[PDB]
């Protein structure tokens, strides 16, 4: 940074110190990444400057003939990652996707079935305080009590009887393959779409690592951050038939002036996802998360379905009689990012959760493999079962360090 | 940039030519504006990895020490610039802070009175084809016309008529001062609350250019680029009775994720509008503007409303048997980028048109003045009088050159 220091001290120190944070601290957090140098300079670009409702060449202002060539790239670029007939990679964010295919195919009071909640469901899939919960008619399917994979026929039992419009599958804590052949099955016996949100998956889906929604669902929506590595943002991808509903449900539907910086560092992303070396990245985020999983049971830890198929894990701290909240405190002051998350069936609110959840791939951006699992895996163990010794803690803190350097 | 390049040739390549682009032309498009390198730096930096969803020092997640203090920034320095008792940072977009408000005070339905969008709301303030005007019943009052003024009395009655639960007042495309005291009397009179949508004229406000809505206004909205000249995304200011509603409606109601990095831009930007230099910048948008009108009248041009009592002017193209899409064409061919746009009462389609908007925000960034104005109206005028004169259209091209240098 040249003219920021000079003009923003304060900004500019802020920044500074985040920096320093990202380096010092063990990303755990199952949704947080890394983006590349060259996806921070595009969303740094002068394409801020740039008004550009609509799309490419059929903008509502002059002068966007190459603003549209670094959209064109980002659709295009989508479509090859994801074999989807029409992409839409102007929405602001996770949230405004999912609203946008809300907006195309649901009228106020429409019933919508997703993933309850507190079993992995999303924010966006139907919370009473979210617009989706207050806008619609939102009922809940449930993972299994024992091995919390979902239950499909809970989700056709719930289908066949509230008959809903839209069913949403996909989660933001779930860490076992979701299989989109049966969710459209379903869909297809009562006649609803059925809407994919990958966002935690979709650099693993890019990377054939899970199973792609694109082919089953009507509609995919994710954001370009987390495990695709992109700058924060959603994108929206659909059959053709759809194309034209959702590029209106975006815009002049629910946004207005897409921001063009941001997405140039999609391109960048999707260019990034597309090569050879982020296949074997995301080979690794799965490889490790496994590795973690497997380490932290050797500790004695319970881990939510037993284990992951995917970049994330939930530890149950039932048996160690520690909540979430309590075990996202004392990790954090080692050096240790987790989140406090609710576990399918909780006995405790989502404000103090019997769980953690852990992902692995920020960890693996920064270089960390398999040992380093281990040892992640066993710092925690020395801290959970340690939580009132500060010699642990300090212990702890050094061996974080280690990792980081 | 430096990683860019190597990483994303077709990338990179695009947006240099809008960098190019962005000086060759003269860009009058009143909503336009050029951001400072700060901004930008601040737009490209690590804060793009950071999840921060709720508030400053009330986050869901650890780690936000530091994109907190850069959120309260933003925050602190928005309450000096516009005296408000609260302000919210994170919406996405004007759409996403419009869309906040609402969701706030309206149910599903319920009757609000905007700005008719043919004399000058925007697409947000009930669009029949946005989600202003699908979830709620918009009514409108328009302007005078003859003086193209707001009709105080027509706001008043259609008020007293319809018993909206909100006015909104502001505009995307008009050219004088709007009345707060009038608009709150009126709200006052029918018990409606009062928004005030200063997207267009936030820069002018800080400046003490324009009216502050913010006495006057329960909610007042805006975009953070425009003349305010920040980054590209939305802001919502309020009195401190609905701050806690208007945060919830951003978050967990319409949003999920702010964008980090994006704050920081507008913290930076909002730290610019609090100097003394951005303030004579300012005042020259305004005096720019006046002189760029009398420049066009001296042409033999017909101003809506007369003239300008802020950065931007609509050319009534009536008199000269032009369309706005045919003068927005041809322009275009010389290197003067404005858009078409629907004067009050036109007798054309919003698609055609018999009007064209220009603002002076961005050429006084780059900093033209009043010789400037006289030579672009001037320019303008040998265009718009010798549309079929191809001689006429070079001679307009090199000193249209001869200006950007």
């Amino acid at each position: 940074m040249k003219y920021l220091p000079q003009q923003d001290p304060q900004v500019f120190a802020a920044i500074e110190q985040e920096r320093k944070r990202q380096h010092a601290k063990i990303e755990l957090i199952a949704s947080e990444n890394f983006v590349s140098r060259a996806v921070m300079e595009a969303q740094g670009s002068v394409l801020t400057n740039k008004y550009a409702q609509g799309y490419p060449g059929r903008r509502y202002y002059g002068g966007c003939e190459y603003v549209d060539i670094v959209e064109e790239l980002a659709r295009e670029r989508a479509k090859q990652l994801f074999g989807a007939e029409h992409a839409n990679v102007q929405p602001h964010s996770g949230a405004q996707a999912n609203m946008a295919v809300y907006f195309t195919v649901l009228e106020h009071g429409d019933t919508v079935l997703g993933m309850n909640l507190s079993h992995g469901g999303h924010l966006t899939h139907g919370s009473p305080v979210n617009f989706s919960g207050v806008q619609y008619n939102f009922v809940a399917y449930g993972v299994d009590p024992e091995t919390h994979v979902i239950d499909y026929d809970d989700v056709r039992e719930k289908a066949r009887l509230h008959r809903p419009k839209l069913i949403v599958a996909a989660a933001s804590a779930y860490p076992r393959i979701i299989d989109f052949a049966k969710f459209r099955e379903i869909a297809d016996e009562v006649g609803a779409y059925l809407m994919v949100d990958m966002a935690h998956i979709a650099g693993l889906v890019a990377a054939g690592l899970h199973p792609n929604p694109v082919p089953y669902a009507h509609f995919v929506t994710t954001t370009t951050h987390k495990t695709l590595r992109g700058p924060r943002g959603g994108m929206i991808l659909c059959q053709e038939q759809f194309a034209k509903q959702i590029d209106k449900a975006i815009f002049p539907g629910i946004q207005g002036g897409p921001l063009m910086h941001v997405i140039a560092a999609k391109a960048v992303a999707f260019g990034e996802a597309l090569q050879d070396d982020f296949k074997a990245y995301a080979k690794r985020v799965v490889d490790n998360a496994k590795r973690l999983a497997s380490a932290l049971q050797n500790e004695g830890f319970t881990l939510v379905s037993g284990g992951t198929d995917n970049h994330l894990l939930l530890v149950d701290l039932r048996p160690q009689q520690l909540t979430g909240k309590t075990a996202e405190k004392v990790l954090d002051e080692v050096g240790i990012t987790v989140n406090k998350n609710t576990i399918p069936y909780d006995p405790e609110s989502p404000f103090v959760t019997s769980g953690i959840r852990i992902g692995t791939a920020a960890v693996t951006t920064r270089g960390f493999g398999l040992e380093e699992m281990d040892e992640i895996a066993a710092i925690i163990g020395l801290v959970l079962k340690n939580v009132g010794s500060e010699q642990a803690l300090e212990e702890a803190r050094q061996r974080v360090a280690a990792l980081t350097d």
